[PDB]
């Protein structure tokens, strides 16, 4: 059973969570529920859906993936492998979303364009490991048109850290402007070695999102392991400054009915708190 932390005792606490290996961290880690048990995957399961995820068993579940609208002539033309994720005290802030493949990235800028989202966060390179982990979904120069959303490179500025480029998307009536963050230094294996460069974009990600837009979308390749890192430290930060308490284990255990397996290792896990504590402390 694992109860809220004041911040007061945060410090002490990853002290002695940490300890031995991360023993009891990994403990933790392990007691999530896998957010199987209670959904359902009808939609993401047909036949039809099977080309466009990812990886079969990385899937929303029916009750909060994103609905695309329906393309005429074409049967189960409103599926998406992507989910609506709950923020700190604010319902379906973000979506959570694999990173599109090739025969998904007209879908992707679809769902951009009907959510209303005017963020997009991408915290996968699209090759690691000499693999290919994202489709490149944004031209370099100029544009280009995915269906019907015509999409042109307005501005990009490379940071040692990540990378901002910023969108004028429009279907083929008034052009939106969107913004791609996109995190360029997570490790091909690991974690980041220390959380302050990802605090850093956090912090860049909270400045640049509009008031009044739709949810942020947050990929990485299958929308589940550095995504749910990234949208648990958001609502952790949130949830520490209104209440000076965090309670990861339950904000995962949560964000799971919403998508299975958010947060993928246990070091994962155990950075999300670290960030939080440098947060704390520094912040």
């Amino acid at each position: 059973k694992y109860f809220p932390i004041p911040v007061e005792h945060l410090e002490e606490e990853i002290r002695i969570r940490s300890a031995d290996d991360c023993k009891q961290f990994r403990e933790e880690f392990n007691s999530l529920p896998s957010g199987h048990i209670q959904g359902t995957f009808e939609l993401a399961n047909k036949e039809e859906n099977r080309e466009k995820n990812r990886y079969p068993n990385i899937l929303p579940n029916d009750h909060s993936r994103v609905i695309l609208s329906q393309l005429d002539g074409i049967p189960c033309s409103d599926y998406i492998n992507a989910s609506y994720i709950d923020g700190y005290k604010e319902k379906n802030k973000f979506i959570a979303a694999q990173g599109p493949k090739q025969e998904t990235v007209n879908d992707f800028w679809r769902m951009v364009w009907e959510q209303k989202s005017a963020t997009i966060v991408m915290l996968t390179n699209l090759k690691e490991r000499k693999e290919e982990k994202c489709h490149q979904y944004w031209p370099d120069q100029g544009c280009w048109t995915y269906g019907n959303i015509r999409v042109c490179v307005e501005d990009c500025v490379v940071l040692v850290d990540y990378t901002i480029r910023k969108f004028c998307i429009q279907p083929q009536k008034a052009p939106r402007l969107v913004s791609q963050l996109h995190f360029t230094s997570w490790p091909d294996f690991g974690v980041p070695f220390t959380p302050i460069g990802m605090l850093k974009f956090l912090k860049k990600v909270k400045t640049l999102n509009p008031v009044h837009a739709g949810p942020i979308v947050v990929h990485c390749s299958a929308g589940v392991g550095r995504t749910g890192t990234f949208i648990v430290i958001d609502a952790m930060m949130a949830m520490m400054h209104a209440e000076q308490k965090v309670d990861v284990f339950e904000f995962v255990s949560r964000i799971r009915n919403q998508r299975p397996q958010m947060v993928q290792t246990d070091m994962q896990y155990t950075f999300i708190y670290q960030a939080l504590l440098e947060y704390y402390l520094y912040g």
